[PDB]
């Protein structure tokens, strides 16, 4: 839940480790 990731899954892919897409963010929980 918390874009700390500095990443946008625009794609539906985030390379960022354990970040999950919270499409069109990254999110990890």
């Amino acid at each position: 839940g918390l874009p700390t990731c500095g990443e946008t899954c625009t794609l539906g892919t985030c390379y960022v480790p354990d970040c999950s897409c919270s499409w069109p963010i990254c999110m990890k929980n």
